RNA sequence: ACGAGAACGCAGCACCAGCUGUCCAACCUGAAGAAGA
């Protein structure tokens, strides 16, 4: 309860639709599975 | 009054005929809107 100051947009394709784009998904699986190591982040294979 | 005088090395004739500047090759590689607004 305290007034609309701002509001957020979520990615859209241009057919208003909402998705989660490429290289999204893929920090998110970064910050997943390389809970091994903290070296590989630009020539990884995973 | 010259081993002399006179006498076009000249006439005709396509540097031309055939021939892919072609063949192979990804503008490609690596990269979160979070975060105490």
């Amino acid at each position: 309860s305290p007034p609309m100051n701002d509001l957020n947009t979520f990615v859209k394709d241009a057919f208003g639709r909402p998705y989660i784009p490429g290289s999204s998904l893929k920090g998110a699986l970064r910050t997943a599975i390389l809970n091994d190591l903290k070296e590989d982040t630009k020539e990884n294979e995973v």
